[PDB]
This record gives structure tokens, C-alpha cells and sequence, in this order.
């Protein structure tokens, strides 16, 4: 099946997406102001890249395309340097459409040389191939490849791809175990919880879950969950909590979960012993690039809660 | 039950609501570029500020209290000129806390005089006296005082406090054929969908069918459940979808839904054919209390979906009526 082995390929995507940034690094230097616009998985990819921004000391500002179309007065755009656009295909209606009404520089981000890279200022195309239906292995990729750009862009240091392509190895790894989580726990409902750059991580997860398996899924901001969502955690729930480093609130977290009966994934880039049910370790690696191990751990569990279930995560239902 | 007194209570809400703008109109000038911090239905009010702030030609940033406490290199938040914190306790640790590490002027909204309103510059204390672990009318109190501050602020009219409210009575008109909708359709799981303000409103109210209804409740911005995420509607959804305007696009959605077998209820401030399986009308109102009559709506839809599966939205399983941690790690003596 199409979706495992692209998710497998999760460690030769990290090293080509270093390859196209290292194409485009002397043609495209991002600026400190960065609209992103994408759809679905591409938006969430966009906060993400929003939020690096941000965490660079720019002004990243993501929102789904439909939003820039019909409500763009409600969300704090200013007057980006640079709006990037971003979808697997680029052929995603919506992302042509949006940038079409944007006479700033463009970039767009993408799988193809496409509609969307041949109609932008600059474009960035990671050719990680993927045949699913369902993005996996290319949202690691264009994650990797724009980290790389941004910090080429603002003067950093770069990474090592072989480091991080490394991590994603051990991520990879897990698969028996979860695989074995899958069939121990026939969970019917999932929480992903994360803060900062594994927020969007959760988002993703939890879209994952949607189109792979048809699923009862969902995504908070790590603590905020405690704010009344967390009502629908129980003894058929499975929280997946993801986070780099870990304190005491995490612990109670975990279990105030396990007092209403609701088994816990713990995800993290550190050994911690809180009494949740489940745990997987990543390598830890710079604060940018910690969300890239989780992305596969998470893919896995998605297609394997999608397999139990009888389910094509290749071709879902009403998709396209 | 509470949860259904306190809904009903929104029209005298709004009144209140005028009343507390009223008596710090005066003391408070909300300027250009606002922080809004809020967790679980104040983040979501928090949202909805931020975007009228935006509307209204500033720069408004929400996040949750707790992303800002571990993770505020990640969002857009500048240099704010005023942070606005909002607990309708006015108890939650996680604002307090958030507050503290802020050095530019704050104000609290709130129900009450409370740990928040002590902590900050200013506050928009708005009474409304809710018993329920749920928050309703109170959100929509909150968010009518603080659009009147800023209007004040902003040197633009203001809102007729009492048109609004008319507004919100109509909108509670509807609470018989709400519940005839659940009693018609045995839905296993609710989509809300909703642009620019309507977005929160639907993040809200799939939050009530969760507290109220412990129910598989999603919210996404109108055009982008398209993306994947309408996967999960078919015979057993229904899609509340949510709209001031509507338009050919709206078309084409509500029948992609109902193509997947999905049923779906519209409500708008118009009276179209699109195809829907049930609609509700309200009335129209200035562009940034356009959301206001939705919210009642979508919290009696909750509420009768809570009672038809059995259930208490006064005391849901679980939830605690104030979010807590302990604020000091060490008592310092």
C-alpha cells in the first residue's frame, strides 16, 4: 500500500527536500513579514511555517485560502513581504485563486512544477512522490526544506539533513509498536495534543486519522484540552500526548486522562515516566526541527487505525 | 435545568452588557494593536475580538492562555499596546498567570470582581450570573460590552443595545423547532461551519456540544472542511452550516454534503432554497454583532441534543467549573 510506503519514505524525503533548498537558497531569500496560504493538510502546514517565523523573529501570519477569499478583514494579515502558496499538486483551485488577487511577491511550495510554481515570483518543488490520496512523507518534506530556507534566509545556521533524516529512522522504528497499540487498544476516539510546533503536528494527526480512517478525531493546544474538551476522554478514548520537553503539569495531565479512564500515548523527544499507558521516544534535535519525528510516528498510527478498520487509507471515500 | 434558563437570560445580556460598557466607557481607551488571551470559550471569544479588532482597522492576536505561557515565540504577537484577559470566573489560573508575565496595560473581562479584575489596569466586569459549568449567555454578553468599547475607542457609532437584544429574542423563537430537529434526526455526529466571525461561533458551539451533549462535534471555516475533512459526514451528520451572506459556492457545498448523504441545517440572515434539509433565520444586524443572535441558536441546539441523549449540561461528567493549577510553586514566607 501506497500510504505505508510513502510514509516509510520518510528519511529519503528529508534528504531531497535539503537538495531543493540548497537549489533555491541564492534565488529566494524569505524576508521578516510572510503571509502562508494552503488547504487542508497545506494549511496546516502553513501555520506551521507561520509559526517558525515567528519563532525566527519575522511575522508569519497563516489562514486557509477560503478565509483570505471571502474574510480577509478579520484576521491580522498586514503588509506581508512575501505570501507563500502552498499545495502537494500545485493545482489546489483555491491556492491559484488567492494568489492570483496578491501583486506581492510569491513563492510557491510544491511536489510539481505545476499551475502554482509557474505562476509565482519563486517556488520551492520537493519532489517527494506520493501516490495516496492521503499527504504524508511530503509534509515532513516541505516542512524540512522551508526550515532550511528560512534559515539560510535570516543568516543561521543550517541543519544536517543526515541528523534529521536519522531521527525519523528511530521514529520509523516504531512501527511494530504501534502497530501492536493498534491492536491492544481498540480505541473510538482520539486526542492529539501539542503546543507551539507540534500544534499543528496534532492537526495534521488528527486530519489524518479523518481521511485515513474515517474517524472520531481530535487536536488541541496541549493544556487547553482541560477546558471543558476534555468531556469526550474516556475509557474509548486514546490520548496522544505530544510534547519536546516535559514538567509537572504534564504529568497531571496524563492522569487527570486516566482518572476518566482514557488511555495515553505519550510522544516525546525525552524520557519521562508519568504511568501513561503507551510511550514513544524521538531524537531530540533544534527546536525548529522537533516536530519532524513525530509526523511519521503519527502517520503510522493513523494508517494502522485505518487498516484495523477495514479501510484503503490510498483512496478514502468522498476524497479527492 | 440551568444551562436552558441561562441561555434564555441572553436578551437581558445584552442589556446588562450595555451597562457595564457604559460605566468604564470613560476610563478605557482600547487602542490600535490588542493581545486577547482566553481559554476553552474565552479563547474562542478571545478569537472573535481579535477579529473585530482587525475589522475595525487595528491589529488583534489571539491564542490560548497556555500557548502563551510555553509557547509565545511561536505566534504573531508583536508588541501588543493592551493585553485583554477573559475568565468568566475571573479564577482561571492559566490568565493569571499568562497576565503576570505582561508589562504593558491590561484589561480583565469577567463576571465578576475576582482575582483577574484585581490583577489588571482595567475591567469589564458584565453580570451576568450564570450557575451552569457551561457558559452561554454569558459569551455573548461579554462580546456585545467589549464591541461597544471599541467602537467608543475607535470614535464610531455605537450599537443599539436594544435592537441587539430584539435580535437574540427572535433567534430564541426558534427553540421549538430546534428541538423538532433533533427529535427528527438521530445525527451521531455535528459539523459547524462558518467564515470570518461566524468561524468562532462555530468553534463555540461544536465546545457545547461537547460539554453539553459529550458529543463528536467538529467546526471548520466554511470552504475548508472541503479539504479533507468532510470524509467523516454521511447519513448520520448533521452540517450546521452558518452564513450573513449567501452565494453560489454555498450551493455547491450544501450539495456536496448532501451528496454523502449528510443533512443539512442553514442558518442565515435570508430565507434561500439551497437545498437544506432545515433552515433558521435571523435577524441582520451591523456586521460585527451580526454573530450575536447565531450563538443562542447553536446553544439551544446543544442543549436539546444533550436532553434527548439523557445527559446534564449543568454538570457534565468530568468538567470543573473553574480551570485550575497551582499559581505559586513555592508559598514565599
Amino acid at each position: 500500500m501506497k500510504t505505508l510506503t510513502e510514509i516509510k519514505q520518510t528519511p529519503k524525503g528529508i534528504i531531497k527536500a535539503d537538495e531543493s533548498f540548497n537549489q533555491v537558497k541564492d534565488k529566494i531569500r524569505l524576508p521578516r513579514r510572510i503571509l502562508y496560504l494552503g488547504c487542508g493538510s497545506s494549511h496546516f502546514l502553513a501555520k506551521l511555517l507561520a509559526m517558525v517565523t515567528n519563532m525566527h523573529g519575522g511575522t508569519g501570519v497563516a489562514l486557509p485560502c477560503s478565509e483570505f477569499l471571502y474574510s480577509k478583514e478579520a484576521y491580522p494579515i498586514g503588509k506581508p513581504e512575501l505570501v507563500v502558496g502552498i499545495s502537494r499538486s500545485g493545482e489546489t483551485t483555491e491556492v491559484l485563486l488567492a494568489l492570483e488577487k496578491i501583486n506581492t511577491p510569491k513563492l510557491g511550495i510544491s511536489a510539481y512544477e505545476s499551475s502554482l510554481t509557474r505562476a509565482c515570483d519563486y517556488s520551492l518543488v520537493v519532489p517527494t512522490i506520493e501516490e495516496s490520496v492521503v499527504m504524508t512523507h511530503s509534509f515532513t518534506a516541505f516542512y524540512f526544506a522551508y526550515l532550511q530556507l528560512l534559515r539560510h534566509s535570516y543568516g543561521l545556521p543550517l541543519l544536517e539533513a543526515t541528523e534529521v533524516a536519522k531521527a525519523t529512522e528511530k521514529a520509523l522504528e516504531y512501527e511494530n509498536y504501534i502497530k501492536e497499540i493498534v491492536e491492544d487498544f481498540d480505541f473510538q476516539n482520539v486526542i492529539f495534543l501539542g503546543s507551539g510546533l507540534l500544534y499543528p503536528v496534532a492537526l495534521e494527526a488528527s486530519l489524518k486519522m479523518k481521511e485515513m480512517a474515517i474517524f472520531w478525531s481530535e487536536a488541541y493546544p496541549t493544556f487547553e484540552v482541560r477546558h471543558g474538551f476534555k468531556a469526550i476522554a474516556d475509557e474509548n478514548t486514546l490520548v496522544v500526548l505530544m510534547a519536546q520537553e516535559l514538567f509537572e503539569w504534564h504529568k497531571k495531565l496524563v492522569n487527570e486522562f486516566k482518572g476518566q479512564r482514557a488511555r495515553v500515548l505519550l510522544i516525546s523527544n525525552s524520557q519521562q515516566e508519568f504511568g501513561q499507558d503507551y510511550s514513544i521516544e524521538v531524537p531530540r534535535l533544534s527546536k525548529d526541527a522537533t516536530p519532524i519525528p513525530y509526523l511519521p510516528v503519527v502517520q503510522l498510527l493513523s494508517y494502522y487505525k485505518a487498516v484495523a478498520r477495514g479501510l484503503n487509507p490510498d483512496n478514502p471515500r468522498f476524497l479527492d
